[PDB]
């Protein structure tokens, strides 16, 4: 039995059916504080900041594994750091302690490049490096990585984590993040509307397409224990680009659209993160691999976004 | 009005009177969950894990600055991780949030070399380095440094912190801490009793004498805000030595002294930490300096432990 926390988010929206197709709908339980269609998969309300609720869910459903996705992202976290701290910090502690107290075999946590700060090298950053985040989001995530590793070393609980770069997807619409522009831009492109980008034209960031992000998280979950040395904090990425480069590439497909740059607080956040990551450790220790390069995800996004907005009929 | 949390600990035992002498008796308030003598200085019971208690105390005493010393250390943290998290993580968050809302103006937090882990370079480690702690204590402390810096950058709360190595002192009794062997050893030496050391004979660690530890904390506190760059995570140290080296030096003074090594979980904790630190940033930004070298602290300890 697999429990997914924060299932209604950008990742959960796709991870839940992904897990169900691979392990069976009856073996997956979706949960969040906000319910959304789960395609026939069992959904339970669960606030991770409430340890009592986690205990009850884990007990009632004999949970064997937890994909802990519940949390407040970088942007939303800066608007309300107190909320980010409660949900991210204490929510993760609750999940770890609950898993340990009950007999949950594995806990998988999606970390982020948000654990990095200004002092972290900007190019091809390895997994073991400087981690001095400057956002509440980043502080809570590096703490989660450290607590996860501690729960394994101290109690033997199988906790694993990877650090995702910005994730591009079309099934769910991201809202509380900093890398969301990489998704938003496609909607404006397909509608031939001028896009107002909130990041600097040259703000380079590591990114990856949802299909690969899902495969990576499940590959880590299924990885052989004998090769998991780093265990927590694996850098993963597919490619790096700036808003001006992505715009330029989308234009090669849809020339009748434009962009203007009006930076806000999110560009200040992105400025503290590295431009590209070195994912060699993830590939060496558990076979991490990418199937969608930039060209492929661009054409795939235009494809699905067009059908979603009725540009290309059903 | 300065509030000191965890005032009954090794540092607080000496910091309270130290602050009183420098800023006046009426301007210092001692607090802890365990009350001990403060020589007339006002004392109040305060559990930092309880946000309400902090809010009330800060309001009632018009606290302007806080020296947050409350916390569970490395050894006790491994025996009871949940307690370390509750006290260290929840407690520090509560202190910062309470200080942010209520009109608190300065917060000093003693960090530790415990924020380092196996991947951290072992020699002359700079302040900006790998910080992947492997103890609950270390995890809560690196989080403390990060939250502190965050509150400063986000809300303008003047939070400052330095990373102490092991601290040697004689006024407060040791509490079986990972680095406390460096204090216990003196008690056995003065009594000419064989000492049973729980750290390996060659377990090298950075250390410093309390007089310098106190001066460093206050120097950091007094530094002009807009002149601190690093602000949180300042590596500070006086010297590096192993148990066998300290033993050998003590023996030069008390030749009858003997020692045996029975390493336990505390040696495993120590093994994940660096041997020596680079403290140039602290010196350059706020004038950190050392007045007691190894020989001087050894003789000063024997002197004080003896007359005692
Ligand atoms: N999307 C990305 O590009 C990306 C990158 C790196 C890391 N991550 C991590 O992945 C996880 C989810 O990402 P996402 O993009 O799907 O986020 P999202 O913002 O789309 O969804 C977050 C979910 O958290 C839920 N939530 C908030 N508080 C909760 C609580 N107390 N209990 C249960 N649920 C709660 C929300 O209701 C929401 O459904 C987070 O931990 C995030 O930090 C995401
Ligand atoms: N002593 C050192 O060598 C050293 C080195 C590096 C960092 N530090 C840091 O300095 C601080 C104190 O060090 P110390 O040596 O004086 O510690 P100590 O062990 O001597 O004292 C700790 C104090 O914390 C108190 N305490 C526990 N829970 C509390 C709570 N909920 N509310 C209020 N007080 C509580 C204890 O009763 C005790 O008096 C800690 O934050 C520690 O991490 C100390
Ligand atoms: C690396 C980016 C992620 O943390 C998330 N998409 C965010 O924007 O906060
Ligand atoms: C660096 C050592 C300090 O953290 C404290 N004296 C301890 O023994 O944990």
């Amino acid at each position: 039995m697999i429990l997914v926390t924060g299932s209604s988010g950008q990742i959960g929206t796709e991870l839940v059916p992904y897990l169900a197709e691979k392990y069976g709908k009856k073996n997956v339980i979706a949960s969040d504080i906000v319910q959304r269609d789960t395609g026939g998969i069992k959904f339970i309300t669960l606030d991770v900041s409430n340890r009592d609720e986690i205990d009850r869910a884990v007990e009632k459903y004999s949970i064997d594994a937890i994909f802990h996705l519940a949390g407040i992202l970088s942007a939303k976290g800066e608007k309300d750091p107190a909320l980010a701290y409660k949900v991210n910090m204490n929510g993760t502690y609750n999940i770890l302690e609950a898993a340990k107290q009950h007999r949950v075999e594995k806990v998988v946590i999606p970390s982020t490049i948000g654990v990095f700060g200004p002092e972290t090298p900007k190019n091809k950053v390895p997994s073991i490096t400087i981690t001095r985040p400057r956002t509440m989001f980043g502080v809570t995530k590096i703490a989660a990585e450290l607590l996860g590793q501690y729960y394994y070393e101290k109690f033997g609980l199988d906790v694993r984590s990877l650090r995702y770069p910005g994730i591009i997807s079309y099934k769910a619409e991201p809202t509380a993040g900093t890398t969301d522009y990489a998704v938003e831009i496609f909607y404006y492109a397909v509608k031939r509307e001028k896009y107002k980008c909130y990041l600097a034209p040259n703000r380079a960031l590591p990114m990856m397409y949802m299909p690969d992000a899902l495969k990576a998280l499940v590959d880590l979950y299924e990885a052989d224990r004998d090769k998991l040395v780093l265990r927590n904090g694996y850098n993963v990425t597919a490619y790096t680009f700036t808003p001006s480069e992505l715009y330029s590439k989308i234009k090669e497909r849809i020339p009748e659209f434009e962009i203007e740059y009006k930076e806000d607080f999110r560009d200040k956040i992105a400025a503290t993160w590295p431009e590209s990551l070195d994912s060699s450790e993830a590939s060496n220790e558990w076979g991490f691999s990418i199937e969608y390069d930039l060209d492929r995800t661009i054409d795939d996004m235009i494809d699905h976004i067009s059908e979603k907005l009725g540009i290309e009929g059903k």
